[PDB]
Formats: C-alpha cells, structure tokens, sequence
C-alpha cells in the first residue's frame, strides 16, 4: 500500500538519469544476479533490485510511479495496460501491483 522508494534501493536521487540508473541496476546485479550469488539473501534482495528497476528504467512507468501520492490528478491507465517484459512481474510487491 505505502510508496516503495525504489531510488533508495537502487542508490541514487530521485533526480538520477536513466543511464544512472542503469549503472547502479548493473553494479547491484554484478552483486546478487543467481549464478554469481547462489545465497537466500542474495535472491530476496535482487528481487527488491529488480522490481525498482522494472519501474525506474523505463522512462514512462517511472513517471507514473513518481506522480503517486502527489497532489496533481493521476493519468488514467493507458489501453492495453502496461508492459514489463524482461521482469518477474507476478511475484512483485502489492504496492507494484496497485501502482501499475
């Protein structure tokens, strides 16, 4: 339900570039991607890395998940839905599932 700030779990600014982003992604997964990192601690926190990244690489989900909790209106969801391929989705947080 509360806002997940997946710039924390990434470390950078709110302000961070995509190419920032990707860079922080890249360093973390180099860290606990499975195979260089078989550990239990490894797999819950890359999970954690990658649903910040699912929505903070792509410039137009970012935006969306950057408006939550502020006053202006919120967009209605565009047709189709949205599209994060790439990203385990389905085990995602509740706060991604409600925000997209």
């Amino acid at each position: 339900a509360a806002k997940k700030d997946y710039y924390a779990i990434l470390g950078v600014p709110r302000n961070a570039t995509q190419e920032e982003i990707k860079r922080a992604y890249k360093r973390l997964a180099r860290q606990y991607h499975p195979d260089v990192n078989k550990s239990p601690e490894a797999e819950e926190k890359f999970k954690e890395i990658n649903e910040a990244y699912a929505v903070l690489s792509d410039p137009e989900k970012r935006r969306i998940y950057d408006t939550y909790g502020t006053t202006e209106a919120p967009p209605p969801p565009p047709p189709g839905g949205y599209d994060f391929s790439g990203f385990d989705v389905e085990d995602f947080s509740e706060f991604f599932q409600e925000l997209f």
